[PDB]
């Protein structure tokens, strides 16, 4: 397949085998990443054997600079034209990583909003292959699924290229595009042998995952900005702006199921279907199946789901808050030192894990208090900690991925 | 200077000292690069001494595939068509021309890298990406700096200054809004038009500002144009004109294209010979109209209508008269530049429905060289008749042949660098 690309070029696919794992390393964390944060549930907890290797049940720890890394003591890039709070933005939005990694078979995988996505080593953090089929942002989190990395395109603001590039997950080559006129911003959905995505100009779409050839298209209208796709029970669940509504559409024949109402990708659980969105911040938790609002209370928080407990952050009050998953009664409310609330929480053998503003914090998940905090530098923005045995993985808004121990922390 | 970078990655600057011309071969061509289209009249046009080495004067042929280069038979990435043809300009390839000062041809990219190539072999000097962001003009050659402007019609705007040798980067001047215009030189100072209608005076050695002046408005891809003291610059959405004091930035006059589209003004370069200041715009169902100001007080001097049938031509001034396309009409007119008479009218050959015209022809010794569409012509300034035509491929959306002796040298939107001899065509 053609893309614009000059082969022997600073954009041409670059891969290092010698260090990608092997036997035992490859067996580390899951075996597949379906969804924007793994899995329906917004929870990337992922717990290793008892027999699983000393590096990731004792933690390691290595950095890595992404094509357009900055120094994460250093303050945001353009300091005196945007203003501080802008430029921090800014350079997340047009150099570092939107989102989180994704953790499989001991590789790290991120895609970077300087135009690369990357296939990294999960113990020593060396490169294993590096790509940029697409001269556009990559805002989301990279889906393994067999030896396919599935990557979307697209950008804040025709402009440029936007879609799905599905490279294998080996050497980085390119499989197969498809393109779309709309936003692909939102991560898109896989469930068996077919990826789901929504765009800009109000166009939804399965995809063969497989030959790439498109299976169905649904009009519904609106614009889906970083609403990822959901993919949940045979059904796929997505936000659209402009004409505010939650969908649920079938996987198969596309055909609408019901449409829902009161940035943010729904999280679902235990046939539970959670979102909340702006006007101050509203959540309202839907049946799945049949699309009736459960419970309603009173820019946005990205919604886990645990142990039937949602973990939502609020941006306006700079807070998250734990509300029961069919009740919605908050049971606490813990407020940031003084953008925090944007990323989703990771909660991970008894703990919550939150990565924003320079720091990764952890929280009784039981009575909502900080126990510690951790400095790292640079910004998570919308980026949640991958936590896979006893060390944790990050991307940053100033283009790094980095591993640390769970125990540092 | 640190901007974001990693040191070992992809956007790294690549130095090959080797490719660099030396002795005579590092005096071809001009000893500076001030303006887009390398002056104010947009004529981009070196006739060579007789004693100049003997490749230039008969010319090379070579190709030099960019980072995100394209077949130049292939159609256009993404097929609508002509569309995903302005797509891929905007977001891949070469905007405009490049600017051969030295025997070393430069290039900036929307695949937002800035290159350095050998003019007679073709090889590789350097390359460099210190801003995320596109490359939109062409890079100005003062010295042994290179001045690259950063925007997206859509990061990081303004200007980024790099050493001319091996490309490292010397310092950068941010600006609030996209300054995807190229900038102008004159005495020692950069004159930039941003996106959040805003024009600099900056000094061209240290970087450090000189006088800032909040004009309203939008500059898209109007390039500066630096005049007798004064540069002019065209500004959208508040629709006008401007004339600025070089020195302290103070606004001499301002002046307006009749029914001009509120778009449709500020993504043209005003071009200036002997007093007079030509701009066209398009009307807001789409027609073109062209008019001229006297430089120093900004009286008009004379309007035309080019035609009827998108964007706007860029102009140019040689010997008086004025050649300037209407990418609505898919035509090329010479006007006289005093008098704005109509002296011919050439109609494009093929049919090319991306609106060709949009780029500014060279006149080089006696005869008018067009890049357009997937071609460059070869036009009679007299009749206006189509002499000759050679096929390349690819598109040139606002590139502008430079001519250097008996070479052309050429970027493409496709995203290439390009010599081909002028005897070839």
């Amino acid at each position: 397949v053609a893309v614009p690309m000059d082969s022997t070029g600073p954009y041409r696919t670059v891969s290092h085998p010698e260090n990608a794992p092997s036997g035992v390393d490859a067996g580390v964390g899951p075996s597949e990443w379906t969804h924007a944060y793994a899995n329906p549930a917004h929870n990337a907890a992922f717990p290793v054997p008892d027999d699983a290797p000393e590096w990731i049940r004792n933690g390691v720890s290595w950095l890595f600079p992404e094509a357009r890394a900055w120094p994460l003591a250093n303050p945001p890039f353009g300091s005196k034209t945007y203003g501080a709070a802008e430029a921090s933005v800014t350079q997340t939005q047009f150099y570092g990583n939107a989102l989180g990694p994704s953790v499989v078979d001991g590789v790290v995988y991120a895609e970077s909003d300087d135009m690369f996505a990357y296939a990294v080593n999960a113990k020593t953090g060396k490169l294993i292959w590096r790509a940029s089929p697409v001269g556009n942002n990559l805002m989301g989190n990279p889906l393994v699924i067999g030896n396919t990395v599935y990557l979307s395109a697209g950008s804040v603001a025709n402009v440029s290229f936007n879609g799905i590039y599905a490279l294998n997950r080996s050497n980085g080559k390119l499989l197969w595009y498809f393109a779309t006129p709309g936003e692909t911003m939102a991560t898109p959905a896989y469930d068996n042998n077919t990826l789901f995505i929504a765009d800009g100009a109000g166009n939804a779409f399965g995809i063969n995952a497989t030959t790439g050839k498109q299976v169905w298209k649904t009009h519904v209208g609106g614009m889906d900005n970083m609403s990822s796709v959901t993919a949940y029970r045979h059904n796929i669940y997505f936000a659209m702006a402009i004409k505010p509504y939650l969908y649920c559409l079938n996987e198969s024949n596309g055909h609408i199921v019901w449409k829902g109402t009161i940035n943010v990708s729904p999280a679902a659980a235990d046939g539970v279907v959670v979102l909340d969105a702006t006007t101050s911040n509203v959540i309202r938790a839907f049946d799945a199946k049949t699309g009736a609002v459960l419970w309603t209370r009173n820019k946005g928080g990205v919604p886990m789901i645990h142990n039937n407990i949602v973990y939502v952050g609020n941006p306006v009050a700079s807070t998250y808050q734990a509300y029961e998953l069919k009740t919605g009664k908050l049971l606490w409310t813990w407020h940031v030192p003084t953008g925090a609330g944007r990323s989703a929480p990771t909660y991970y053998k008894g703990l919550l894990y939150i990565t924003t503003g320079q720091y990764i914090f952890v929280v009784n998940p039981a009575t909502g208090k900080e126990l510690h905090q951790h400095h790292i530098g640079g910004q998570f923005g919308i980026e949640s900690p991958v936590i896979v045995g006893g060390t944790v993985y990050l991307t940053n808004s100033w283009d790094w991925i980095m591993a640390i121990p769970l125990k540092t922390i």
